[PDB]
């Protein structure tokens, strides 16, 4: 049967181009709300209003930091004084602002729209924030987990911006100007480039009227047209093998595979869902392969396999702590060589599909998951997204399709093997 | 108004003494179930059936490991093949077994009762598991976070078993015998010493009948009488200051305060709730003290203040990463010296009460929280526990009571300051 959620999903588009999705769930105390923009760390270059721009790295994340500045509000206290709290993040391809709370939802939604739809930059506070971000960048270059990850990306990618960390570099952050920040904010923070998604214990009629009234009272420009400009990234890694020494107390191994290109909308949903099942079957905590590695002390319970897919890039990562990183790397390559020769085992595949169907069903209980995922798939091109779309891929996915995905993507020539070794 | 939950809470006691609480929430896909025993790492000594016993440390946790052994089941696969997964933990004063899943809840509850109500020990598999636990103990002595924590406890406590880690030592684990394990299992795993709590998308009439039928078909002994035997722990620390060097990349500071004794039931609920509010007001992420420490680079966002209270002990812990551990320790003591002289600031206190009321209200949305907390407070003596009890303490708590709690407990003579310094 097609997925029937127990609650209403109300999705419409405002006069100013903003898409809104409300999921009222009256039995819950929490409301969780997210306002996000289709703009992230990888949007280095773009054309808008007839001109080509190439920015220093770091702008999406700089704007995130500065979004909370307001001469007429402590933004965090405005939420907190009325029973909610607010946070944000920047990722590769979107920036998100979100709160959760238990009452006065009308006020909080108003505050969320208001603080994201105005920016307050001065030459002074742009200078101040550069120092704060440079420091954050230095600290994060000393974090071993983040370092191993960034070494893999740097090895994998020749030119794609994903090879630079989300905050940028010290050099690039230092070159950012107020003018650039304002250009990017005006270009990407238009409501036509954004999405507002809310789930939990709120009155949908009440909140829908508050949003319309808030937006109707503001004045927006014509929507900017954006041509996204990205390089022709080679399908092979820049370096296929890397190791380095770092003050870590045990070795760490990361093996990755590079997608030749990104994906959009329903294609992205299908490929992402298919990898979730495949990686669980190959590497998951209930796989005989994982149990054999654990029994042999080659991994610990923090071992994981993850997939990341966006419009202009994608990759698989597998690994974790590895007392014998060479041995673990060999076992992974052997495992894959056998599946490559012999085909995916059907029984492991059906157990995986059933685990992931359950995991998704249970996750649809959570306001945060419902919201985050509606936002994420919408902005990545599923303009009419529905969770039934995910469930339906989980139901209809086949062993042939699992084999084709494996053959396409988990290969030797698009693979990077990288290690961090104790100093 | 007294708290009204949106769902039914059905609490009764079976013929064999087991207390069951079901919280059906029909709108949810997940059911989360926990079967726990009032027995943990600190129950080193006890009297039962007319005899005094003193055990080697480690038994609660040894039984946890061995509970999953079954000649007629892969216990994990029994849950997994029908859309659930199972795990367990041992803590100071209870051991818990739990699953979450999306269907065939009747089967899973049956499997949960069945695998916890029989144990399958052999001289052989007791030997095997000793090696596995000794290794786990060695690994955990090399984990810096766990090490700093255990150094604090070892400094704080003279004789109380809480000073030994949950798994015991290599020596004590090695002295454990099958006979002892069986004695502790027979004594503490009787249904009269346990609790079963289930929340989520299940039929309460269906599951209540399955539980009664499962228990009615088994044969239980007369409930063992247990006299809990614990030492007269001094109210002052064994050592009030400690530092050590460890392969860590930044220093870590932990400051703790020792309760003179533990608490029971409604007294424990009140004191635990009161500390949650107080610690947030003193040290929380929205406190001016915390913001001043962060602005000065004396802490990072992993800084935290936590409270632990049980029937026979309790303590407060505050700290985290500390680039200047001496300076941070001084600032904490100064902060507390001013509040000690001047009284708790009322405005910070009301903001804290409102944050924690919200946090609790939002947490009551979660099957896992509802279940874990019902279990925990019940086993610690709130024999008629209700979440309204917690909410009511949050509503009625006063500034005078916050000052009295502070004066009683956050003092200089029951305080331990400890640091781990980079090698
Ligand atoms: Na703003
Ligand atoms: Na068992
Ligand atoms: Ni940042
Ligand atoms: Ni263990």
């Amino acid at each position: 049967v097609s997925l029937e959620l127990p609650f209403e999903t109300r999705t419409w588009r405002l006069q100013n181009g903003l898409v809104v999705t409300l999921m009222p769930r009256p039995a819950l105390h929490q409301t969780y709300a997210m306002f996000a923009t289709r703009y992230g760390s990888v949007d280095r270059a773009f054309r808008t209003d007839g001109q080509v721009h190439e920015m220093p790295d770091g702008i999406a994340h700089f704007l995130e930091h500065k979004m909370f500045e307001d001469p007429e509000m402590d933004v965090f206290a405005r939420f907190a004084a009325h029973g909610a709290s607010v946070d944000a993040y920047t990722t590769f391809d979107h920036t998100a602002y979100y709160f959760s709370g238990t009452g006065e939802i009308a006020k909080h939604v108003g505050t969320l729209l208001d603080f994201v739809q105005s920016i307050h930059l001065t030459d002074e506070n742009v200078e101040k924030e550069k120092g704060i971000i440079a420091q954050e960048i230095h600290m994060v270059n000393d974090h071993p987990d983040r370092r191993a990850y960034m070494e893999l990306l740097r090895a994998m990618y020749h030119e794609h911006p994903v090879r630079i960390d989300i905050a940028g570099t010290v050099e690039s952050v230092r070159a950012i100007t107020k003018e650039q920040l304002l250009l990017c904010y005006d270009t990407f923070y238009h409501p036509s480039n954004m999405v507002l998604v809310i789930a939990g214990g709120f009155d949908a009629d009440e909140i829908a009227h508050v949003i319309e009234e808030n937006q109707a009272k503001k004045s927006f420009k014509e929507p900017p047209a954006i041509e996204r400009l990205y390089p022709e990234e080679p399908p092979t890694p820049a370096r296929s093998r890397h190791w380095m020494h770092f003050p870590v107390q045990q070795p760490r191994l990361l093996v990755g595979w590079k997608e030749a290109n990104g994906a959009f909308g329903s294609n992205l949903i299908e490929q992402d869902t298919a990898m979730t099942i495949l990686l669980d079957a190959l590497f998951g905590p209930t796989s005989a392969f994982y149990q054999s590695l654990l029994d042999e002390g080659l991994v610990d319970k923090g071992f994981s396999a993850n997939y990341q897919l966006s419009n202009t890039f994608g990759y698989t990562l597998v690994g974790g702590n590895a007392p014998h990183p060479d041995v673990l790397a060999e076992r992974i390559q052997s495992h894959l060589a056998r599946v490559r020769e012999r085909g995916i085992d059907e029984e492991a595949f059906e157990r995986a599909r059933k685990k992931i169907m359950g995991r998704v069903l249970m996750s649809l209980d959570q306001n945060a998951f419902l919201v985050r995922n509606w936002v994420t798939y919408f902005l990545r091109g599923a303009e009419a997204f529905a969770f039934a779309d995910v469930i339906a891929v989980l139901q209809t996915m086949t062993l042939e399709r699992a084999n084709a995905r494996f053959q396409e993507h988990l290969r030797e020539d698009n693979m990077v093997v990288s290690a961090v070794l104790p100093s």
